């Protein structure tokens, strides 16, 4: 059991020494040689610590009448690229020496897939069972205030996001704080967060992004021919299975994305027990189960199976459970070949060095979970352009295809419809949901798809360019590490 | 040895108790009394610890070409009344567990002497010795960038000011890199730090501040036949000596003042050597021998006499030395009736509970070090009225002065002078002196005296109010929480 | 009975006649002469009417989790010059053809007393009495968001004010929301306000004010030699009596200053009573009695005497009652040579005719009640220059008084005392209460007589010019339009 900040400040400098040996020969600056040198362990020295981290005090007042202080965190990693995107963490455990890790975790899951902003991280030292709603919204709407008076937030700067224990109605009382007392002489107002409810200019399909995440990352690795043959599995999820620990938004979304291809969801681990059946479970079932139970321990359809399910014979784990979840004492258990993180670090940094011996592909966190850091990125824009995606061009683009339809209905009558007859070309009954269907969910869906599949072709790029293997953790660190670095570079690091 | 933090900690609650019995009594409000009970139990939870602790990382680069990253910090304590002021230490002791000592301790030491603005504090990990001049602007120069584009600095939020190692000439390059960066449209953009050279909006005699600081502290408790009498001392400066321990800025002044006044400076002691003649010292010849010779050790007309110098037998010790300089190890050996602390915290806060015991006043620290904090006040409304004190009115009321003379000499001519003779009505030689060299340095050192002398009368006041004798730091201290809960408590603390 | 608004609005066309004829003949403009006819003509058509006039509507959640919409107003009057100050009336009869009225009266009253900033006023209808102290809180902090979003309030557009059922505590919730949401990157946050409690840059000696202000205006017309004949009265207050309608704020303050310089209160007249001693009343003792007793109905010291207090046999009536208080019912039984309206628009416009006749001088009320308008204007000074007054100046001057002492005496002790002996010459028992005592009491109260006293020797100046007589109310608007004439006319009245 590590320090979860000592392992996202280990991977930094396991490939901050990898990308050093070449980014150095990259630079064609007129300087001698050791000055590079000098100026690539330098700037690395900069990208690795936090550049701010706020830390304050609040006067909130209970309903009962009896005031109280709460403690609070913000810390911005990375003014590299503005804003500075990263959730509100409502806990107890919450802790200055953590927020500074997922902070610096958050510039590099965005880098890898090519999302402008940098990273952040809050955390407000409450417990949220013992507040009243109307006690929720006081502590709410004043972590703003007291955060946004400071710069911590605004469309420029940072844009906080929802987080477990931070639904939708948290990002309501942020973007009305802030629309209404500092950003109200801003026309992008509402664009200081995202995952607000659709009602106030959140983006369709964003509470399934992170499963739409998982999903479009392990399909790039799955559909990879030159590494199911390393592994020893085959291409397609074709009669693959897969398992899930930690049921839920991202557990959930999974199994349904996955269960659509021809996967089969053997089991699904919770925090208080364990589903199997070899026949599969139907995601809707365990789904409609979970609704009126609250848990899905006693599901009818299939029996109980308890145990580590860390140790669950399938193909695919996929751990949305809580950090640093998978370990050395069941690493050398996993009787799974592909290892797909949906949270942030289940794995500890010793059991990738097992996993390379077993010859497991461990897909990390950086690329898997961007996922929703990638909505987020596009529900920032939605805001950000006042208008919902597609509006001006769902019917321009729907009479464009219903004209090719029909030219190459015509061109064709002319040359075999002479006979007076006719050749009625229409859309499948598939591409006709598509149109009658369509919506900016669509097209949500659309830009995450490729945003997975452009950085997975980049982390695979890297793989090889320095020789990694199945090591994808490091590749994607490597990748992350060389994007931020190509922005301080050619920026003049310093303003002097 | 404790921690400096848990005493300024220690004070406030050794204050809270004792303000409280009488601060809910003056409470006309519409609740029960023991809801007016937890308002007063609970704004002093709000008012004790500090509101914002920024936390920085600075990519600066040495003029030998190599990178490097500089730790800062800087905590807000109270936001009651903007601005913040607070001095920046350049050190390598600093540590976030002191700058919110410190900024607290600013605060209280500005609310005992009605100065508006709130505290900070700021300090940068780095020992000046390793830097050149050029490397100490880009330091100080992005310290302050990194620092304003979080509002931590403006005429309006925060006013950082000089300290131990941070001169004259550090607050010169803090107001041009915000009086052209930032700050730019900003018309009162030099009003955003203090202590700056007269060349740049400085104020005339800031240097001996502290020192008219320390002497019109002690002469407004040396003055109070009310105390003397309890001590054992008589009245006035009269034939009573007084002992130095740390000689510079806050020990140089106030010898001369003092000794202009009939008090004779018996030892003077440093760091690294210690004087005594009990005959005196004369300031400006002690003052003239450190110039050329960097330590008074060895003044030609004061023989040597090594030793605790908080042993020497005196009237008036007045430590400008460190902190928790003065501790149960030789508080009963202090062979004098009044210490005045020229330094934050020289009593550690057992000696305070001894000399309570020995029977001996302790001007607190509060109180007298306020000094600067008062003319740093001065300065920053020079700035902000952009005109000198004075330019307006010094020949305005000259002739004033001129008329009242010639007024009654021509109404005594009238009555006497009927016989052909006059009466040359005069100023006299001092008067004359006042006239004709009249400055922007006679009003600071005005309205300096009239800031501690309207301030102690106030801390007398409670010193009865509360009965407790010659404990004046509990009684800085009660002024000090009283005054800054009438800005919470009438101001309905949240602002929901 | 008269509406409101058709009083104010004839006192201008009454005026407005009267210095036209003049006022096109001060025109050294290159034009004809019947188009500066019609350029009078036609800037008294544009300060006539109110330029701005907002109307509100306020979410507003009750205590009790019941929403209900509250209805608001304010009016600026005139934008020539800014900021534009005005109380804030929490009541039912608010209308908003009232407040368009009370916001030109005072762009006037501001007017004959060198006041730079406008006129406005702001109106809530609910009545306070409904509402727990939360809930007007509630409505304070949201009375100004929704109106400081709109440029209606902030230190240099609009300064709201206290009024009756507006208090001290109703200030800070407006000081406070503004220096929180909007005005946050302002320096002058706390300028948005007066009336503000002295724990928020309130200014000493305000509640005595409008009481200042009904003596020292009624002081420079009992001391004038060119009146008091005129009426039938003797110059100064010796041996003549006064009579208050209305005790309260400027009722008792009233009292109070004018008994000091030998006046004798005969009569006070309430909503709900009436008391009478041609003996006289001793203002602290009733001050005193309706401490306890709420009401001075009862009177130990001074027999009940019922009755039109307006009747009562006086010199000096002062009306602190209701607007359109006397009227033609009892007009022609004043038995007062002077009335001294210390409300807003006490006398009906019909009783001026009748007053004329009677030969009775009416001091008006834009004059008298000007009073509090000063130091409201001391109060904005003072929290935009961020010191009280005379903090820099109080001990440099009482030192300058001490050496012209010892100047004046040395002098003498050459030609006289050369004899050995000596001339203690020491400020008077009164001249040294003015120097321990000094205070920013002591500089409003100055400043406070100054004003009125250069103002009104402006009224009297106009009442020859323009032959007037006792119609003094006609002579201040003339001014009042005089001056508000000189602004839009030198400056290109519009902006084309």
């Amino acid at each position: 059991d590590p320090n979860f900040f000592k392992m996202v400040e280990g991977f930094f400098d396991r490939g901050a020494s990898i990308v050093e040996d070449k980014l150095v020969e990259d630079l064609k600056t007129r300087e001698t040689e050791e000055q590079k040198r000098n100026r690539v362990r330098s700037i690395l020295r900069i990208i690795k610590p936090c550049n701010h981290v706020l830390s304050l005090s609040f006067p909130i007042r209970r309903d009962d009448g009896s005031w109280e202080v709460i403690e609070g965190y913000r810390a911005q990693h990375s003014q590299h690229r503005t804003p500075c995107k990263g959730g509100i963490r409502y806990s107890t455990d919450v802790s200055v020496d953590e927020v500074k890790a997922l902070a610096s975790l958050m510039t590099y899951k965005c880098a890898v897939v090519d999302v402008p902003f940098g990273g952040a991280k809050a955390g407000v030292k409450i417990n949220p069972k013992n507040y009243t709603d109307n006690e929720l919204e006081k502590i709410t709407r004043r972590f703003t205030m007291e955060l946004a008076k400071k710069g911590f937030i605004g469309p420029g700067v940072d844009v906080p996001a929802p987080d477990m224990s931070t639904g939708e109605r948290e990002m309501s009382w942020i973007a009305d704080t802030y629309a209404s007392t500092i950003g109200h002489y801003d026309i992008n107002a509402h664009a200081c967060v995202t995952g607000k409810p659709i009602s106030q200019g959140g983006i369709h399909g964003r509470i399934s992004a992170t499963g739409r995440g998982v999903f479009h990352g392990i399909e790039n690795f799955i559909n990879e021919a030159s590494y199911m043959s390393i592994l020893g599995m085959t291409p397609g999820f074709g009669d693959k299975t897969f398992v899930v620990q930690g049921f839920g938004n991202v557990g959930l979304h999974s199994m349904r994305y996955l269960h659509r291809f021809g996967a089969k969801c053997i089991t699904v681990g919770e925090s208080d027990g364990s589903i199997w059946n070899p026949d599969g479970i139907d995601p809707k079932e365990l789904e409609d189960f979970k609704l009126q139970h609250g848990t899905i321990l006693g599901f009818p359809k299939a029996k109980i199976y308890e145990g580590s399910i860390l140790e669950v014979d399938c193909d695919i784990l996929i751990p949305a459970a809580s950090e640093k979840q998978l370990t050395k004492s069941n690493a050398p258990r996993v009787k799974a070949k592909i290892i797909a993180e949906g949270a942030n670090g289940p794995t500890t940094p010793e059991a990738d060095k097992i996993f390379l011996e077993r010859n497991i592909m461990v897909i990390p966190d950086l690329y898997l979970n961007a996922g929703g850091v990638t909505v987020s990125y596009f529900e920032w824009l939605n805001n950000l352009n006042h208008v919902s995606y597609g509006r001006l061009t769902f019917k321009y683009e729907r009479d464009s295809n219903y004209h090719l339809l029909m030219s190459v209905q015509e061109s064709l009558e002319r040359k075999f419809g002479k006979h007076g007859g006719t050749i009625p070309i229409v859309p499948t009954a598939e591409f006709q949901d598509r149109i009658s269907g369509a919506s900016e969910k669509d097209i949500v869906h659309s830009g995450l798809a490729y945003t997975m599949e452009r950085s997975a072709r980049q982390i695979m790029r890297t793989a090889m360019k320095y020789n990694l293997g199945l090591d994808l953790r490091t590749a994607a660190y490597v990748n992350a590490i060389e994007k931020v670095f190509r922005v301080y570079n050619e920026a003049g690091v310093t303003f002097t």
